[PDB]
């Protein structure tokens, strides 16, 4: 096949055609992009790679940037889906490339997906972001690119030069870059990129929106179930400082007490960082992690509320959504008397407990608020109840509220902004029934897997893929989902301010609806901000 | 004849019969039970009423004690049925006797009514008080008295010997001591005396079951619409000489003892006249003249009395009608009138919370707002007002009453709970104001059945239920008819299941939770709030 050799502006690339049940469709994968962030380039931005002689063997996945494993659950697919599925290495900048078989004729608009995992973990690599079936279906461009988690992305000593902080960012920025000069190569238009990511990677998308110098390196923007303005996406220049120097007293780092800290940190192996960074973060906690963007200046010019607040959102479009239970996946990894093998019926001291792990670093009287704010005064006791509700607390505060605030400022500033919950369960789900349609689970329907003839999906799940495959199509296309001049019955009509409406999407027709739980997000956007200021 | 004749403990009466369609009934109106408080003996405590010669003319109401006369809207049912309907006088501690027409052989319980009006207005000889229908259907012994209002019944200098406050709540409770003494001499049995009462006759009500020197006065108690530990139903001592302070000025009076001296030289009539303008800013459901945290009548503030108290051998039954604070808003709040549709603005509503929540932070007014706004809806004007008559209601007495009744329930009383949710057929008010504060009374007392009135023929058979309902109570503590089984039950209000249920047209309902979800605002955080702010 000719279509697998390919140059870019580096060097030769050699790919490897990958088959899908509606035809073909070639891929580049483990495309270098940077040189490797290694020794002395630990924590230090990166650095474009240098061209190369030779062909690049470009017909495999690239390693996985040094992240924690998830051993909560050994083996258990649910949790073993998400875990590294290639060697780590420092050795792991690297982006792939997915193009139509043909390749096309005309410049096709291009998709680059930017995964999540918290900023401490996740990786381009694995099953549910292989990009062949979109691809295959909706003949457009494919990319998505590894970018350094944990401390090798993230920790920040604010005004070092040493770790300047947010440097996992910039390998996202440049892998974008890669693509304003690489992928006219595909068949690719570089007028016509449109960032997807889900978690983290949606609260990366975000950051993107807010850093001028990544605004004309795209023009659309999806984010799924994550947001900037999240309580746990960012953190100020002090305490990222205060959590770096602990991470290096709790490794041994001893007798400028600044630039001497991060050579120390820079003769640690990469496992013993990883080992300690959990000990880092402040109080006990769920959906916090350790080290995560920094509001330095130089990448977020301010606290992503405020650049939210006045931002240049014309003419923007973006696709905004999350699923139904956002917050129960989260629950089992700290909230008292929770597991996926019992029903986590607590009680009301576990649930009074778990709202200080799940909005954890707030005033005393700010937990009662919630506390209160969340009881069902009528029953309770109830432990049925008590789990579910804690279940919205934890959702409402760092997804749902904090995506349903920036989908109100973008569309107030004159953005066309489209939202949706994704409110339905995978029949292959394996995680128990109480948690619904959890935090992560609309991606495989995104990314066509249900055409997988390996995997057990259902006639009704089939269609429902290649349905939600080109609502992302269409918005990828022309900024907007909705299915071109379409006189069949279901329209997906803009989220205002005002109206607020978004569709669900789940096997049946889109349902509009009105209102991100806005009686709840009240709470969380307008009074409780109040509270925490004025006492 | 000789059945209308009667000596109680202090001289002879002579009272008169009353017509019912049920038969007829003797009643004893306007019997003297305390030396009339003038003169020197103005904001002092009742004195009992001296034996006399010659024989009373009990026959018909004796006079209401001053107090503001309401003009909003000048004679308009809906606001007049509260107004003074005899003259006004200082010479006004009397109480009112019912009985059956053939005395009652056995001794047989007592209803004692205790009236509303804020604590400032009010009259036992109002004609939704009419005792004759009560007593002739379920054959009890019905009083009611007089007791000082507004300034005369609760200005308070807390201290002096010569305005020590609450002398309102101290005209009640002799009345009470009367009715132990001379009760028997009507057929009524002094070993069963229920209070009931509406408004701030409930505050009342629920202010002598937190003070010992009552609670032997009576064995059961009704609450309506009204609770000792509302917002409106207690001032503190500082609060209280602050506004006895200010009314002196207000009417030119240059000391405590000084103070009152010239106050007592002032024409009833000008107190009344100044009474309003001495309130601490706009307000809605507030009022100059309360009972006051002395340490003589309320050892302590009532809330702190309740949750103290130990209430086992007490029978109490409690409620609400459907919507308590529409009424309201027509007397300040901003864009409301019976006249028309009250359709607020936001910022009208917003305003509206300020005057129906004074005195507390800009904080809290948020708190309120951000708990009150529908945010899909924000500017909905027929929510918005909705939502007001919500505010008012749930702050002043829902969640007062509701939180009442948690604690007596938990605290070893037998509590039962209603809604008041049927809507006269007669009301004058306005639709929009659904059904409001006050009328249900109409119903407990049975008025439908005066043939003059025009109520509905089913109209009439609700009143009767309601009647049997609190006679029933009155009997025996338990609302339920005890032969009947299959009847629909009316189950206790607990604290955990808060089972009430409602009162209407419908044959017994049963709910969970007095705007529970609502009271949890109210009662739990915004106390809270207050305090670390
Ligand atoms: C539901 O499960 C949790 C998890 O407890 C255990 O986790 C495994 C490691 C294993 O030991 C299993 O037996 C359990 O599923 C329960 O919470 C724990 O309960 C134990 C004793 O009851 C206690 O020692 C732990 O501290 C608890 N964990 C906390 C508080 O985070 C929970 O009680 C289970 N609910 C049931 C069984 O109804
Ligand atoms: C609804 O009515 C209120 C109250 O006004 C009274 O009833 C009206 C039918 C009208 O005839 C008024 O004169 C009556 O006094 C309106 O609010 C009033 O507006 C006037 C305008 O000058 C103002 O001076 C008053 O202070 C207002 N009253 C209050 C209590 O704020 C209101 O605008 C009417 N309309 C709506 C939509 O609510
Ligand atoms: C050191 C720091 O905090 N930021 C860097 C950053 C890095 O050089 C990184 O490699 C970005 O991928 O780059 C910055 O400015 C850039 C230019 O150096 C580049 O030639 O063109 C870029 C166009 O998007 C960009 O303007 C940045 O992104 O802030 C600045 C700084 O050197
Ligand atoms: C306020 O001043 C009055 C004066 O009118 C004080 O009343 C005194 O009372 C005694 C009898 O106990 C009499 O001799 C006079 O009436 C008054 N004496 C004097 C010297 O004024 C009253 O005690 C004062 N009130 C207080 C202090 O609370
Ligand atoms: O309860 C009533 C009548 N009733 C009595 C018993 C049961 C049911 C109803 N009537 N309530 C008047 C009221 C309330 C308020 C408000 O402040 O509470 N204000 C004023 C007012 C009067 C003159 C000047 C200014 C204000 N009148
Ligand atoms: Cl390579
Ligand atoms: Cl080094
Ligand atoms: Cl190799
Ligand atoms: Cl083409
Ligand atoms: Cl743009
Ligand atoms: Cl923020
Ligand atoms: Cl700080
Ligand atoms: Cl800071
Ligand atoms: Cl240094
Ligand atoms: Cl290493
Ligand atoms: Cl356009
Ligand atoms: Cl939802
Ligand atoms: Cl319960
Ligand atoms: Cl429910
Ligand atoms: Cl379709
Ligand atoms: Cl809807
Ligand atoms: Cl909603
Ligand atoms: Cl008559
Ligand atoms: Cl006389
Ligand atoms: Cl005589
Ligand atoms: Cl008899
Ligand atoms: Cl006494
Ligand atoms: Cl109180
Ligand atoms: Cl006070
Ligand atoms: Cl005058
Ligand atoms: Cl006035
Ligand atoms: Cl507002
Ligand atoms: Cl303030
Ligand atoms: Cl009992
Ligand atoms: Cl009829
Ligand atoms: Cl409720
Ligand atoms: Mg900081
Ligand atoms: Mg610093
Ligand atoms: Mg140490
Ligand atoms: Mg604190
Ligand atoms: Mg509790
Ligand atoms: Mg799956
Ligand atoms: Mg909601
Ligand atoms: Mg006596
Ligand atoms: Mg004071
Ligand atoms: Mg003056
Ligand atoms: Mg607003
Ligand atoms: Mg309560
Ligand atoms: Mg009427
Ligand atoms: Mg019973
Ligand atoms: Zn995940
Ligand atoms: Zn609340
Ligand atoms: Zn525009
Ligand atoms: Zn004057
Ligand atoms: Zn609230």
């Amino acid at each position: 096949d000719a279509e697998l050799l390919v140059t870019v502006r580096g060097g030769r690339l050699r790919g490897i055609r990958l088959k899908t049940p509606g035809g073909p469709v070639s891929a580049f994968l483990g495309i270098p992009f940077a040189e490797p962030p290694m020794g002395p380039r630990r924590f230090l931005p990166p650095e474009p790679k240098q061209p190369w002689s030779g062909v690049v063997d470009a017909t495999t996945f690239q390693s996985v940037c040094y992240q924690y494993v998830d051993t909560l659950y050994p083996g258990f697919e649910g949790t073993e889906m998400w875990n590294p599925n290639r060697e780590l290495s420092e050795d792991c900048l690297y982006l792939n490339v997915w193009t139509p078989y043909p390749r096309p004729t005309s410049p096709t608009p291009v998709l680059v997906w930017i995964y999540g995992g918290g900023f401490y973990s996740g990786a381009s690599s694995l099953d549910v972001y292989d990009g062949r079936f979109l691809v295959q279906a909706e003949r457009t461009v494919l990319v998505s690119m590894n970018y350094r988690v944990g401390a090798f992305g993230f920790l920040a000593l604010p005004g070092s030069r040493e770790a300047p902080g947010n440097v996992g960012l910039l390998d996202q920025r440049l892998a974008l870059q890669w693509v304003q000069e690489n992928v006219a190569a595909f068949g690719g238009d570089p007028t016509s990129v449109t960032l997807f990511g889900e978690s983290a990677g949606a609260a990366s998308v975000g950051m993107h929106l807010l850093s001028p110098p990544s605004r004309g390196l795209f023009h659309r923007a999806v984010l799924q179930s994550g947001a900037p303005n999240g309580p746990w996406a960012t953190v100020g220049m002090g305490e990222a400082r205060r959590r770096a120097t602990q991470l290096a007293h709790l490794v041994g780092c001893p007798p400028g007490n600044d630039t001497e800290l991060v050579a120390c940190l820079r003769t640690r192996p990469a496992q013993v960082l990883v080992n300690h960074e959990w000990h880092v973060l402040p109080q006990e906690s769920v959906f916090r992690f350790s080290f995560v963007p920094v509001v330095d200046g130089d990448f977020l010019s301010d606290t992503p509320e405020a650049l939210i607040n006045a931002g240049d959102f014309h003419g923007l479009q973006v696709l905004v959504g999350v699923v139904k239970d956002e917050g129960s996946y989260f629950l089992v990894y700290g909230a008292p008397g929770f597991s996926k093998d019992n029903e986590s019926l607590i009680s009301r001291a576990e649930f009074l407990a778990g709202v200080r792990v799940g909005v954890p670093q707030v005033s005393d009287l700010a937990a009662e608020a919630v506390v209160l704010h969340y009881t069902d005064w009528l029953h309770p006791e109830d432990p049925a109840r008590l789990r579910e509700a804690l279940s919205d607390v934890v959702g409402d505060h760092n997804v749902v509220c904090p995506v349903a605030q920036l989908a109100g400022r973008l569309a107030a500033q004159g953005a066309r902004v489209y939202a949706y919950v994704f409110e339905h369960r995978a029949s292959t789900l394996s995680w128990p029934l109480w948690m619904g349609v959890p935090h992560g689970y609309e991606i495989e329907f995104i990314f066509g897997i249900p055409l997988d003839p390996s995997r057990n999906y259902t006639a009704e799940e089939k269609i429902f893929a290649q349905r939600l495959m080109r609502y992302w199509a269409n918005f990828a296309r022309t900024g907007d989902p909705n299915e071109p001049r379409d006189p069949k019955a279901p329209q997906w009509p803009p989220y205002t301010a005002g109206a607020q409406q978004y569709v669900s999407l789940d096997l049946r027709p889109l349902e509009v609806r009105r209102g991100l739980r806005a009686q709840a997000c009240a709470f969380w956007n307008r009074f409780l901000p109040k509270l925490l200021s004025a006492t």
